[PDB]
């Protein structure tokens, strides 16, 4: 919802982010991590 959540976008890529400042956080938590610069977020990979 507030913020993109996933995979597909940024990739840990972009010319401006891509130094994702959470590059344990998550699989210390054993979910996915996505690099948004310092507005890094770690996600479960979910199902449906």
């Amino acid at each position: 919802g507030v913020h993109k959540m996933a995979k597909n976008e940024f990739q840990c890529m972009a010319n401006m982010d891509m130094l994702g400042n959470c590059e344990k956080h998550c699989q210390t938590s054993g979910e996915k991590g996505y690099c948004h610069g310092t507005k890094c977020k770690c996600g479960t990979p979910l199902s449906y």
